[PDB]
């Protein structure tokens, strides 16, 4: 979850989550 640029934050790979 969460990254660098604040445009298009979203939560990728399930296992492990980011």
């Amino acid at each position: 979850c969460k990254r660098p640029p604040g445009f298009s934050p979203l939560c990728t790979k399930s296992i492990p989550p980011i």
